[PDB]
């Protein structure tokens, strides 16, 4: 029952490795989930709702991993904490790129998905700032920017150079080297004077 | 002749305040062109044309600014030097955000507009790449990252801010507060150790 839908879901994700969106058909998706086009309706009112749930369930996947690290510290230096957490999201879109691809093109065209990246984006960059306001708290990093601003600006140039990576898009970091890129970028920036 | 080809180009930026591509018309540009609609045909082969050569056309008024603070440096502190810079970006397209907006939902559909964007960015990263590789040559800043790679993120980083920031998208950086923020996140990662 939840079993047709996620065959429609995992469908959706091997298509979408191959094609855009716009070159996935309803019948391909119900041949592949081994339904028929009615019975896929009663499951997904179109094929962008399909996409809509993918990706909701990618970011649900990251925030939730983002949570778990959150609630038992990973204990290392501050560079590291830095790492660990930016990788969360590495890894979580980095294993689903045809869904982020897809996602990231539809935010352009698409109400709900603009929504859903809005919100989440929010979600983790107040998380991000309350993390940089807890370091300056304790004295660990210099009163620079707002805190607010300074995380709004480091999680936009992540999510714009990890999914260019992951597209490798000319121009883009090589995927073997975005964390690092990344990691120095936040850490001289947080704790730099 | 270029007269009415740039009563359509006026057009277009106008009408893109007020609506995206897909809702303009080729007869509501010829209409405020003040030309039919099979003149229009003779300057340019579609709507989307006009969207390309508009942004072409703020492209290559960003490089050329950058080309004329390249020939004669802004003599001022490291810190100057950056803001200057970015500020070309920030004036330029800030001065342009309807087409801005729409070349930016362009990149996921059109080829062309994708290659364009594709392009200017490997040149404006080389260029960024050439002023940090300068800057550790004469040991004012330390060989932390490849050149190349920090260059990549952060212009990654700029035009991501920035496009959000002219957008009012949720969330973003105020267009009042986005050049600063940019500046400390570039020279803290530059120089810092
Ligand atoms: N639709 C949609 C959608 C919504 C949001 C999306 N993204 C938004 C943000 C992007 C980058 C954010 C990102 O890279 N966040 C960085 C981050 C998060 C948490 C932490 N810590 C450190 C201490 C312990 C854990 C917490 C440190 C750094 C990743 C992609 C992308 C897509
Ligand atoms: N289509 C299209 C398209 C193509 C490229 C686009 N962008 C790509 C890069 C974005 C940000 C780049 C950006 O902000 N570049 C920063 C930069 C450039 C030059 C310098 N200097 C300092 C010393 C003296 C002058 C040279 C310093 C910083 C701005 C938007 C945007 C759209």
């Amino acid at each position: 029952g939840d079993d047709r839908e996620l065959a429609i879901l995992a469908t959706a994700e091997n298509l979408l490795e191959d094609r855009p969106l716009a070159d996935i058909s309803v019948d391909d998706l119900a041949k592949g989930a081994g339904i028929s086009r009615p019975t896929f309706y009663f499951y997904f009112p179109s094929k962008e709702a399909v996409l809509l749930t993918l990706l909701d369930r990618v970011v649900n996947q990251a925030d939730m991993a983002l949570q778990t690290l959150a609630e038992n510290p990973a204990d290392t230096d501050r560079e590291n904490m830095w790492r660990t957490g930016i990788n969360v999201f590495f890894e979580t879109f980095g294993s689903h790129k045809a869904v982020t691809r897809a996602g990231q093109a539809a935010r352009a065209t698409s109400v709900e998905v603009a929504e859903l990246w809005s919100t989440f984006m929010q979600k983790w960059i107040a998380y991000t700032a309350a993390v940089i306001d807890a370091e300056r708290d304790r004295g660990a990093a210099p009163r620079t920017l707002p805190a607010h601003e300074l995380a709004t600006a480091l999680n936009l140039m992540n999510e714009r150079t990890l999914f260019a990576s992951f597209a490798g898009e000319q121009p883009s970091v090589p995927e073997a080297r975005v964390l690092d890129t990344l990691v120095h970028i936040w850490v001289t920036s947080i704790y730099g004077e």
